[PDB]
């Protein structure tokens, strides 16, 4: 739903903070959650750590809007489903998030929201989609080698996303 983006993104920026660089962790340095590879994709060239450190909130917002929200068709997903899919997309990429949403609603997992995906999403209850997608996300994260390091924090993140998504799903302005 269109109005979810303005509601969800302040929580993303709040939960992320500014520049975070833990070089002993995989993924590399981030600013407001934006990684170096994602900024490189935006700029059309491999950027430096200093460029990530200097990232503006305006550019971060454009990146989240165009390369995450729009790549999961957030405007067109049901309220709540949009938020659950967006956070998964932020954490693991839009293709993996949409593939898991497609697995939940029972369509071909190609990572892109098309007509068959929208039809199957709108045939199911929104809070059921939210719960099954967050469960499928947890099951998928447990297969990663990095789960031994980040799993407890990941589990807490999914729980908070599931709660806010189900809330958005019953927000009368969405
Ligand atoms: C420790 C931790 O959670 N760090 C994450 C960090 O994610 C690291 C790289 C990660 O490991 N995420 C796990 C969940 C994951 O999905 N790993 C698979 C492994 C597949 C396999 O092993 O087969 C992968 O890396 O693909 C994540 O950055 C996102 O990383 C995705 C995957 O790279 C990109 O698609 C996204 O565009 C990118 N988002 C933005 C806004 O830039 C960032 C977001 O704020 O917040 C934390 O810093």
């Amino acid at each position: 739903a269109k109005g979810t983006f303005a509601k969800a993104m302040p929580h993303v920026f709040s939960d992320e903070g500014g520049y975070v660089d833990h070089p002993k962790d995989p993924g590399g340095a981030t600013n407001m959650g934006i990684t170096l590879a994602t900024l490189s994709a935006w700029e059309g060239r491999k950027v430096s750590k200093a460029e990530v450190k200097a990232l503006t909130k305006t550019k971060a917002t454009d990146i989240y809007r165009e390369n995450y929200w729009n790549k999961v068709a957030g405007d067109d997903l049901p309220a709540g489903v949009d938020h659950a899919t967006l956070d998964f997309a932020i954490h693991s990429g839009p293709a993996r998030a949409v593939k898991m949403l497609q697995k939940v609603v029972g369509v071909d997992q190609d990572g892109v929201i098309g007509a068959k995906t929208l039809a199957a999403v709108r045939k199911m209850a929104a809070d059921r989609i939210i719960n099954e997608l967050c469960d499928a996300r947890l099951a998928w994260l447990k297969g990663l080698g990095t789960f031994s390091t980040f799993g407890k924090g990941w589990t807490s993140r999914v729980s908070r996303v599931r709660s806010r998504a189900l809330a958005f799903s019953r927000d009368s302005a969405l």
